[PDB]
């Protein structure tokens, strides 16, 4: 069925629960062996989110090589994604290797540091220009350049320098400060318009690395935001955008990381996302 008009008869016939356990009834089970190491366990923020072992992302390092980090490649729409959890206390120096490592251009961040009173990330990146921070056991280096506070979201720049070759790159942050504590926004307008700022930057272009994005878990909040860019860019390429399933979508994507849209409002705030999207890109 097409996109819209399935929507209204799953809201007439109240039945998106039944529709999102399909979706769960349906989802590929891969092993995920090395997450569950025990030399791992401090790497991991829930027990029951791991990242696959054919898809995980490689540090490169020779001691242990780990982080609950996953790469998904969407083949047609021709745009990758690395989707992670928010850093543990003993995983910061980590996160800011990956990104070095993959030449990532942009960090995603879906969450607060503190949410229902609770620590939902580690405080990564500096908060003055003046107070950089050192991880000392990557080797890296993180200076704060610049901040632009708006009122649904804030953008950094942010200077990682590499202190073995004294290398230098520009990361750009883009924080969506405003999810609600619970549920989901009412209206997918500011979401959008975040996701067309993360487009318009260049993060998701291929001539750079796959775009980090993350919330607390790296499956919710943050599959919405890859499934609804996944979703236009395949209504714009496409001769009959109608054919887009985003069903089906989620179904490809969960063959790279478990769980990927966490309850069956975010579903429907999905949909409404990419129904609305698919508006404005037009032609208007
Ligand atoms: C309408 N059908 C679609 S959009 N099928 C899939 C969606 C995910 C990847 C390949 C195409």
């Amino acid at each position: 069925m097409e996109m819209e008009k399935e929507f209204e008869q799953i809201d007439k016939s109240g039945s998106w629960a039944a529709i999102y356990q399909d979706i769960r009834h349906e989802a590929s089970d891969f092993p995920s062996r090395v997450a569950k190491l025990p030399k791992n366990k401090n790497r991991n923020r829930y027990r029951d989110v791991s990242p696959f072992d054919h898809s995980r992302i490689k540090l490169h390092q020779e001691d242990n090589d780990y982080i609950n980090a996953s790469l998904i490649k969407m083949e047609e729409a021709q745009r990758s994604y690395i989707l992670t959890q928010g850093p543990l206390p003993n995983t910061v120096g980590h996160f800011w290797e990956m990104v070095w490592e993959q030449k990532s251009r942009g960090v995603v961040m879906l969450n607060r540091v503190m949410e229902k009173g609770s620590l939902k990330c580690a405080q990564y990146w500096p908060q003055k220009e003046e107070k950089e921070m050192i991880f000392e056991d990557t080797n890296l280096k993180l200076t704060l350049i610049s901040e632009d506070i708006k009122s649904y979201y804030t953008v950094r720049q942010l200077e990682l320098e590499n202190l073995t070759t004294q290398e230098t790159r520009e990361i750009l942050h883009f924080h969506y400060t405003t999810w609600p504590d619970f549920g989901v926004p009412e209206s997918p307008a500011s979401f959008l318009n975040f996701l067309f700022k993360v487009r318009e930057s260049g993060s998701l272009s291929p001539e750079h690395g796959p775009v980090v994005v993350h919330c607390s878990a790296g499956i919710g909040r943050s599959g919405t935001f890859c499934l609804a860019d996944t979703c236009l860019l395949l209504m714009d390429k496409r001769k009959d955008p109608s054919s887009v399933d985003i069903k089906k979508v989620l179904l490809e994507m969960r063959k790279f990381r478990m769980g990927l849209i966490q309850t069956a409002d975010q579903l429907r705030f999905s949909y409404l996302a990419v129904i609305e999207g698919a508006k404005f890109i037009m032609g208007d």
